[PDB]
């Protein structure tokens, strides 16, 4: 015969990749540019009931 | 009459050329420009079964 570690055999070593694909975060529109404390600001923050 | 060494006679000799002409090979979209390591890859390859 000759030697032949086959597919299916328990002796074929197999190896597992560290590095994760991952689904991308959907870009936001709102960001931080808009959302602001100050008048000229798309969505506008209240603060009043943050330390009341 | 006159001596015709004629299209088909045996004498006629023919001169092969050293040259040969090749067919160009298909250019190959998938160069190194994309297929590279890491995540922004199009066609990434997996390093770990290289060496192991």
């Amino acid at each position: 015969s000759s030697t032949v570690i086959a597919f299916g055999d328990p002796k074929a070593q197999k190896k597992w990749s560290s590095e994760l694909a991952v689904d991308i975060r959907k870009k936001s529109y709102f960001e931080s540019r808009f959302i602001g404390t100050s008048e000229n600001a798309v969505i506008q923050r209240k603060t009043e009931v943050e330390s009341d």
